[PDB]
């Protein structure tokens, strides 16, 4: 159903060794030299892994893929943290952050948001006690709402990379693609027109902030999507757009799949071909909870220049 | 302008790599070659990779050149009389592969379905029958400076020009934007949507003739530009170090917009007067940032005897997926 790649022990050992070597060689990501070297360093990954990801990227066909069987040394990585703030970067799991950064260079360029997790290029995803009953990344008890990442945003991620340091209770990530066959030729044409408002999140000078846009784009035979139901509205008078939006929602909602990122899995989500979400789970808060790392990938770093403080920064805002 | 000069050791390494890859791969008709390009480019000398990566990330200079490649003249052979009908791959396939590797370090090579048989690597040499045209296979006529496809939302992000030969040292003109010669008020105007940049009709089926529903959709966005004549900016990105898109021939400054006229003239003078002659000599590879520089080519006299100036050209996009609406399939790298 969805292509994936399973590392041999030899590949897993090569990758682990590489990330350890790299971690000892470079300070943190605060080293501009590491960010420079990223694509060259990523060419030291096993060739089969490079070829698989390049095929996924170019095939432009599936909403996600997974590289399975990485060796994520649990003792070295240590206990899942209580919070991301006040925590020292780099931590003992730096090799794994570096792994995801190497992967982000094979896909495009890593970038981040200056006001998010202190502007770290690699984000943490783990249950936080205080942020518990909020439906955000560091939450536990809720979600239920799949999304394109930053659907409102002109420079939103092209891909997301999620590396599962641990997932002992097999908590799924929801991911859903667009099945076009349940959708009429007329509704598709409407969804391609700029007839919808996608509002910004409460996360995030110039803003900017204004127009109305499409939900579907790219090829009409195999469309890309920007879908965030919670933040999306249709002017009341546009009954055709509302009709087509209703049909789109029903098709995407009913096709959502549960994708479990297990320990040693790296999940790649294509932000144009899939929406994703997370499901509620009871956290333990003992230091053994689900811990993912996350890196956002842009195909074209220069396109977001106007929202970046300098030419060199990869942080928007 | 920073440039990189290869040592004889680096040139030899680059040459040997391109000959090895030419031997291992069929042609560019192999989709496996296209998949492998960025990994193959990691086999280039490290100093070259570091240099281009710095150029790309610095986002500061509008061109750069890597000088001193070994382009074996006896192997490459005579400059062709036409691009049409040639046996592929040609004996110059290693130099074509070289540009392709460079293109993978900058982004993705792409082309245009109606240009040079859809080849990803273009030829630039004089064709007798084109002697009187203002185009790449011309000679006698000046090719006036331009951003490549200024009108086009999926225009090249970079251009790569490799000189297989240039015996008379014909310059490629290249010009950047000295921001310090423009008033803050002029800059503000250039950033505003006040200018019309007309689509070059050679990109479009000029025909308002419905050859399939599929084809019409591939050109609808450009057709909308022609139909609606949106006004757009000439400068964009950062106000302090802006990108620009400038093709004077296709640009219309609206008659009544006095301020836009004043701003444009000042911009045109700054760019025109800053133009430089960049000679891409044998074994040079010239890299043009299509957001930070305009380019063109000076008149010259062709001999049509197999000894003429011969460049190869690869256009680069930072985001192949952005142009999906204009490509026949997900897999194809050709717009139109
Ligand atoms: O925790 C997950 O599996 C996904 C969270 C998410 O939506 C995101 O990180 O964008
Ligand atoms: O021949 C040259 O040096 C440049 C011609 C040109 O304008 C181009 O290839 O885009
Ligand atoms: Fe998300
Ligand atoms: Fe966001
Ligand atoms: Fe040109
Ligand atoms: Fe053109």
């Amino acid at each position: 159903s969805t292509p994936s790649y399973s590392l041999t022990p030899a590949e897993a050992s090569a990758v682990a060794e590489l990330t350890l070597e790299l971690a000892a060689a470079y300070g943190s990501f605060g080293d501009p030299v590491l960010l420079r070297d990223l694509p060259r360093l990523a060419a030291r990954l096993p060739e089969g892994v490079q070829d698989f990801l390049r095929e996924f990227k170019l095939a432009d066909r599936h909403g996600h893929t997974v590289i399975r069987g990485h060796d994520f040394d649990q003792r070295r990585i240590g206990p899942t943290p209580d919070h991301w703030r006040g925590r020292v970067r780099p931590g003992p799991e730096f090799p794994e952050e570096l792994l995801l950064m190497l992967y982000s260079a094979l896909l495009g360029e890593p970038f981040g948001w200056a006001t998010q997790q202190d502007g770290h290029l690699v984000h943490d995803i783990f249950p936080i006690r205080s942020h518990e009953n909020d439906q955000l990344g560091m939450g536990s008890k809720q979600l239920l709402t799949w999304h394109t990442e930053d659907a409102f945003h002109p420079y939103r991620s092209d891909y997301l990379i999620l590396g599962a340091l641990r997932n002992p209770d097999h908590v799924p990530t929801t991911v859903g693609e667009l099945d076009l066959s349940s959708l009429s030729a007329e509704d598709i044409d409407v969804l391609f027109e700029p007839r919808y408002h996608i509002a910004p999140d409460e996360s995030h000078r110039m803003i900017d902030e204004r127009p109305l846009g499409p939900l579907l784009y790219g090829s009409r035979l195999d469309p890309y999507m920007r879908l965030d139901p919670y933040f999306t509205s249709v002017p009341q008078d546009d009954t055709d757009a509302r009709r087509a939006y209703d049909a789109l929602f029903k098709v995407v909602d009913s096709g959502m799949r549960e994708v479990v990122a297990d320990q040693g899995d790296v999940l790649f989500i294509d932000n144009h071909r899939a929406v994703h979400g997370r499901l509620p789970f009871q956290a333990r808060y003992d230091g053994t909870d689900r811990w993912l790392k996350r890196v956002c990938v842009t195909s074209d770093l220069r396109r977001s220049r106007e929202m970046r403080a300098t030419s060199a920064t990869r942080l928007l805002g």
